[PDB]
């Protein structure tokens, strides 16, 4: 195992924004920064609280409609309000 | 009992700074927000990291030795290095 730097961390999610074009820029990221080492972070509410309030008014607004429980759904349901009338498919 | 509005306390520890005159200003104002309604908001490592990284970097420094474990300890260490050389004494 190693040493796990949370600052960093918290550091380097305070650099995500909706200047980030679309929603997949942001949740690569942040599958990127926040899976590297959380090893009890915070509960579970409140780590929907810190990806929630990132995120843009209107897609609060629909993901509200109906609220998701984990980090999961709620980078699925955030995903598919954009996912749904565009796409590239990739392989 | 009320609603939370979690969001809110969020915005409202954003506000506090270092521009703040001396530690009495951060901790006072502190001890008013995050007080107010937390019910069960993060682990006891998380709420030292909202507050430390806060702090200036000299205070990080000497509360680095001892590093303490709790908020009141860690607000009452951050306040022992300017309360002994520093005081007018109220009442």
């Amino acid at each position: 195992y190693k040493p796990p730097d949370i600052n960093k961390i918290f550091n380097a999610i305070t650099q995500l924004s909706e200047a980030k074009l679309g929603i997949e820029r942001l949740n690569q990221r942040f599958r990127k920064i926040w899976d590297r080492m959380p090893p009890d972070f915070m509960t579970e509410k409140a780590a929907i609280m810190t990806y929630t309030r990132l995120l843009t008014k209107e897609t609060y607004n629909i993901v509200r409609m109906h609220k998701p429980e984990t980090l999961k759904d709620a980078m699925e349901e955030a995903y598919q309000t954009t996912a749904l009338t565009e796409r590239f498919f990739p392989g």
